[PDB]
């Protein structure tokens, strides 16, 4: 009976803040489970592979636990989503606590990819913007406020997200009932996505 | 009071038509629908020879200033006296048909999203997305079994006039749409949050 809502859309997309948007929108009546939150924990490769590892390619996210907790949130279950050690590159021990609601938001690159993900969305809606303008999102992002460098930006893009974007993400795009532009700035769609949820 | 006004474009045969009018359908009387190819200009001045050869994908074949000022009338309810086509003569024909005021209207078309004037206007704008082999499918099989058309003109009258036009003039415009819709023929997903957001009022 809760009300499922997947967002799917290509890394930068503005998908994120168009998930985490609508959660704000529903308060505590919500329950949003990131994809990204969902690598495969590789504590045992050493550092050496982790960051070596494309996290955009579908064997990297642990698909198994997301559906799982997908479907613990829809039976009304509350799921401990992992916590990810990005000081470290794997998954952090650390657990953070997700209350069933009455409305789940699933969002991330790879949501919309699986049949058995996409059959317990009740809406599904596909943030769509074109290559050019999801690198720059990425880049401002990286080099102004993470002090990344150019060079690393454009290389981890080339090699690894663009490839999978192409190859993975994009044509997921055909299974969405709804399309949404400008994901990080679209009040229409936004308000028209909340209203449905509020149903 | 505004009232809610819905742009809705689309590509030929991308189903902009179905949804436009399924979703007129679910609003009833409190919906007024002005369709843009009812608004293409008058050409009784121009020899029946000239009007054929006219590519109606273009967007200086529309009536644009009829259209605006229609559309900014319906905006302060007052009914419009919406123009009628002649397949006969391959013009518009003198006669109207009267287009009652409503909450909400919507404004569908190829190239509805084309003009500033027009979007400003738009509290909604939708795009019916669909891929140019499907569109050419779609308008085939209703060419071909609806109207007695042959394969070999459809595809002609569409490698010629239709997609370039489609190509330079209506997909650019999909980047002002704030919801792009899918298979819009078959999308009752994508109706319902249309319908209930137009029920909004």
């Amino acid at each position: 009976k809760p009300f499922v809502i997947g967002i799917a859309g290509g890394t930068a997309s503005g998908k994120t803040t168009l998930a985490q948007a609508l959660a704000r929108t529903l308060g505590e009546r919500v329950a949003l489970l990131p994809m990204d939150h969902y690598y495969k924990d590789l504590g045992h490769l050493p550092l050496e592979e982790r960051l070596r590892v494309n996290y955009d390619h579908p064997d990297a996210f642990d698909l198994a636990l997301y559906l799982e907790h997908a479907q613990a949130l829809l039976r009304g279950l509350p799921v401990e989503m992992p916590v990810y050690d990005f000081r470290a590159y794997t998954r952090s021990p650390r657990r953070t606590p997700v209350r069933p609601a009455p409305v789940v938001i699933l969002e991330g690159i790879l949501v919309l990819y699986p049949k058995e993900l996409r059959d317990l969305m009740d809406l599904k809606v596909f943030v769509d913007a074109d290559a050019d303008e999801r690198f720059i999102r990425r880049l401002k992002r990286d080099v102004l406020e993470r002090g990344r460098s150019l060079e690393g930006v454009v290389a981890q893009y080339l090699e690894q997200v663009k490839p999978m974007h192409l190859h993975f993400v994009e044509p997921t795009k055909r299974y969405a009932d709804v399309i949404v532009p400008r994901g990080g700035q679209n009040p229409v769609a936004l308000e028209m996505l909340a209203a449905k949820a509020l149903a």
